[PDB]
């Protein structure tokens, strides 16, 4: 079955709710496993207490830099970087989960959730899942976002893991 994982989000001084994501292990098993393992922290590191460092309302939110905390870092379960697995899945609309990168074959831990059909990103970023619940929580993050992407208050992954 396809893994189901979650983030509990805190925006500034308030709990925002839970984002639930389904990971497409049927299409991108390596990329899905990286994300799932970073959610559970099973390898000794992951998204626990990490932040979203970019929030652009009506475009996307980006997070997952647990090494440097600012979007300049991160690491995968496979090492500092790993190859683009495939580009079989498209950025089809709200809630699509995809890997941030600095060019071909530079996947680490950083990821983004699109809040629109970011189809111009197809063939550049590996899509590996989708938000299936807590779309409202992703949308709540816009309250501290901006057109530039600068985040006004901390958006923290307070808790993360895998669900049955």
């Amino acid at each position: 079955n396809l893994p189901r994982v979650f983030f509990d989000i805190r925006i500034g001084n308030g709990d925002a709710g839970r984002i639930v994501m389904e990971l497409r292990s049927d299409i991108v098993p390596r990329t899905a496993e990286n994300f799932r393992a970073l959610c559970t922290g099973e390898r000794g590191f992951g998204y626990h207490n990490c932040c979203f460092h970019r929030v652009i309302p009506q475009f996307m939110c980006q997070g997952g830099d647990f090494v440097k905390g600012d979007g300049t870092g991160g690491k995968s379960i496979y090492g500092r970087k790993f190859d683009d697995e495939n580009f079989q899945l498209r950025h089809e609309g709200f809630g699509v989960l995809s890997m941030a990168n600095s060019g071909p074959n530079t996947n680490g831990s950083q990821f983004f959730i699109c809040t629109t059909k970011c189809d111009w990103l197809d063939g550049k970023h590996v899509v590996f899942g989708r938000v299936v619940d807590g779309q409202n929580v992703v949308k709540k993050m816009e309250s501290v976002g901006s057109k530039s992407g600068k985040v006004k208050e901390p958006v923290i992954i307070s808790r993360c893991g895998e669900l049955i």
